[PDB]
Parts: structure tokens; C-alpha cells; sequence
């Protein structure tokens, strides 16, 4: 299922377990200790039965005991089963800025993750 | 200033606690229980003192005792402290899907919270 | 309708016409980022709406680029005119910089704009 | 430039454009199967004097999908960089608004990313 060690299309590195009540927790490295940092996040516990993958979502705020970028970024997506897994997302990364920036304080992508490195 | 009940353009409820972890936490409502839903997140617990707001995200998926919508939400934003104080942010919002149906999976948009309904 | 001058919630001014043939065409000039005085701008949109209330969807691209400067990116806005009292046309944007693949990941930027024929 | 000429995108869409010298896109959108009530008119711009660095080029571009036969009361946007060489891509994210009432204008925006080459 979901529980388990990803690495999405450039290398990163996502640790997450899928508990019973929907959580979402976990590790996120953008390989050193200095890159890693606490992620959070839900998923749907009872997915449809109909093929369909199973939605979720997770943040990482981009703090740790090393560095602070004042930044944020979640991800929204799927999780699709089979003989190679995949978690489908797209990605909104917010900084923090003053009013005058905030037009530009939201990058947008998509990654892909698998349980095999790139 | 995060720590509190928030209310969206929409007339959706946003009740967080903003631990001294970093972690988010909370429910998210459009009253009853059968419209509420658990949320997990995380924030800058050290953001700038500059005036830049403060950056965070965090998760609701749409699955409760009562319904389940197989979707999710994750918004994407900052705090902005002050007399009229703001959670500004743009969100995602992703159904499982087939893959035939997988390309138009993921609806965008924006929410913006005030402390005041 | 769609065609006149809209300005939105930051200050920029967008001057379209709505063609009978769907093309939207006119100028834009921003209030932020690497952008000076007017730039080009062509898009699309609905011309025959549905008669239910709903909007009316467009679409438009500037490519940041003109005789003063050229910031090496491009804006596409989309959305929707709302007609009424006070008309609207509230889009979503992506702006896109040329990049390398290695900066790829992060060359592109996401928000709102809100037009409306009165400037705020 | 390199933009000019077919294009085909990752689920059997193609769509074929000319890159103007002073930065116009123009061209069709359709299916691989390419009938008539498939093609919709498709207009953007793009960088015309992109960076020499080895960055991608900037551009954008928009389809109505309304034609001759059918209106989905929708229009798309895509956003993105071509890339040139032996293996040329243009790789984008796109917005789809449809018309909407307000009350369902929270819904009326699809998010997503295509990336185009020219080989089918
Ligand atoms: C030291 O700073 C960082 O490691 C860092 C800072 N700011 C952003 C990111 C990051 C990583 C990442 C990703 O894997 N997918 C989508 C977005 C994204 O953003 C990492
Ligand atoms: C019964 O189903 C629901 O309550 C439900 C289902 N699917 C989505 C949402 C919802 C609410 C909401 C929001 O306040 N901001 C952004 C996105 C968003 O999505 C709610
Ligand atoms: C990275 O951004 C640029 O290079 C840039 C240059 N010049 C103008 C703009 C600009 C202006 C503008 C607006 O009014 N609404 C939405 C997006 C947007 O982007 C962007
Ligand atoms: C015949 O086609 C339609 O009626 C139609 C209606 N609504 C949307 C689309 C469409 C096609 C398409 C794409 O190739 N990439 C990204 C978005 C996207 O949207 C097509």
C-alpha cells in the first residue's frame, strides 16, 4: 500500500507510514540528515473498489534543526496499486513574503513516486 | 496568531491548533458532524520577523464516519498577522480516479480565511 | 461584454476585444514583476455561452517580451466572464520562465487575478 | 525557433502550430484521428528571442474547446518551455475553466501537465 520508501522523478526521498485513522506521517529528503525534514498529511483509509486509485495528500514546511527556507510546499494526489506502485501528485510551494511579493509567492509542479530511485 | 477557528469565503470552518512542533492539527467543516473532517499540516515555527508572512500547508481528506467523497485537499499558503489577520492560500484538490480519468483528476483554486466570520 | 479595459486587483491594465469569430486580442501591461509599458497579448474564448446563468470561459497568453525588455517567461491567464452590475472576469495564471532542466522544477509560478471594467 | 510544425502530446491529442516572427502562435488542436469535429482553433505567443544559454523557450497558448460542431463550454491554457535538439519537447502545465455559476465557480477549474514531442 501506501506504508513504505518512495523517491519521486528527481531523487527525493519520501518515508511515509499510513496509519489506521487516515494519517499521514513520515520523513521528506529533498541525501544527508541536514535534508530531512517532518511531513504530515490524510488519505482516504476506505478507497472505492472500482479500480480507482486512492487520494491523499501531504506538507512539508521546510524547517528543520539545520535550515529554515520559509517556505511550505504540499502535495495533492493518488496512490495507484499494481505490479509497479506509483503516487501520482501535483505540488503548490508557498514562501512566506511581504504583501507586495505575495503575487509571486507560489510555485506549481508535479512529481511522480515509485519505489525504485530514478 | 494561528492557533484559533477561521472562517473561508464560502462558509467553510477552519478550527487549528499550531503546536510548538511545527505541527498543524484540527477539524475542517462546511455544522454537524457529518460535515466535519480531520486536518494535519505543519508550519514555519520560526518565520521571519520582517513582515513576510508565515509559510504553511495543510490536509483534509473528504473520508469520515458518515461519507466519503475518495478526494483530498491540500492548501498551500501563509499567515499574515495584523488588525484584520489572514490565512492566505491557493489549494488542490485530487479524486481518485481511473487512468483513463486520471488527466482531469485534480480540481485548483484559492481560500482565504479571516478571524472573523 | 468581454471587450474594453479591465483593470485587476494589483493594478495592471488588460485591454482586449472579443472577436465574433472567438479570438480575444489587445495589450497588457502589469503593475509587477520584469515588465515595462504594453505587451501583446492573443487568447480565446466562448463565443456562443450557455443561456443556464453560467460564465463565460476565456483564455489569453502574454509572453513578456517587447521593444523595452523581455523577462524570458509567459503568463496564460484562464477563467471566466461573469456578466452583471458589476462585471468580472476572475481567472487563475501559470507564468512559465525558460529555464534549464536542472531549474526546471521550479519555473513555474501560480495565482489569481480578478478583473473588473473599474479600476480598484 | 523550432516550435513550428505537429506536435503530439502523451494521450493521443495533436495539435500543429506556426511560430510567427514576432511571436504569434497560431494553429489547430485535435484528436490523434483528426475528424473535423475534433479541431478546435488554437492561439498563444511565445519568446522570440529567447536566452542563449542553454534555457528553454517561453510560451503559452489557449483553446476554446467550441468549433463548427460541439461547445464544451470550457477553454484551456498551456503554459510551459519548448526545448529544442534531437529529442524536442515542449513540457506544460495547463488550466481548464469551464463556465460555471458562482455557486459551483469554487469547481470550474481543472489543473494538470502535458509534455509534447514530435513523434507521435
Ligand atoms: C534546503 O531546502 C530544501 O531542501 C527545499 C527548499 N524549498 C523547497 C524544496 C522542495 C523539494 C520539493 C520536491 O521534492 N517536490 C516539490 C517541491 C519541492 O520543494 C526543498
Ligand atoms: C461531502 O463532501 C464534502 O464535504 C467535500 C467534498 N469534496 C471537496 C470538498 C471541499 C471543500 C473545500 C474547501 O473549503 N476549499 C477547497 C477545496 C474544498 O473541497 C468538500
Ligand atoms: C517570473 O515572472 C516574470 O518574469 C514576469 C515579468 N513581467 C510580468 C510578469 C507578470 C505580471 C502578471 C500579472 O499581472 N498577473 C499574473 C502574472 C503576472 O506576471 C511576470
Ligand atoms: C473534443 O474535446 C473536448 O470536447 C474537450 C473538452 N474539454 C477539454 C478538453 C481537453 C483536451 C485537453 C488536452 O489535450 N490537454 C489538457 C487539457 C485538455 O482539455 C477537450
Amino acid at each position: 500500500g501506501i506504508t513504505g520508501t518512495w523517491y519521486n522523478q528527481l531523487g527525493s526521498t519520501f518515508i511515509v507510514t499510513a496509519g489506521a485513522d487516515g494519517a499521514l506521517t513520515g520523513t521528506y529528503e529533498s541525501g544527508n540528515a541536514e535534508s530531512r525534514y517532518v511531513l504530515t498529511g490524510r488519505y482516504d483509509s476506505a478507497p472505492a473498489t472500482d479500480g480507482s486509485g486512492t487520494a491523499l495528500g501531504w506538507t512539508v514546511a521546510w524547517k528543520n534543526n539545520y535550515r529554515n527556507a520559509h517556505s511550505a510546499t504540499t502535495w495533492s494526489g493518488q496512490y495507484v496499486g499494481g505490479a509497479e506502485a506509483r503516487i501520482n501528485t501535483q505540488w503548490l510551494l508557498t514562501s512566506g513574503t511581504t504583501e507586495a511579493n505575495a503575487w509571486k509567492s507560489t510555485l506549481v509542479g508535479h512529481d511522480t513516486f515509485t519505489k525504485v530511485k530514478p
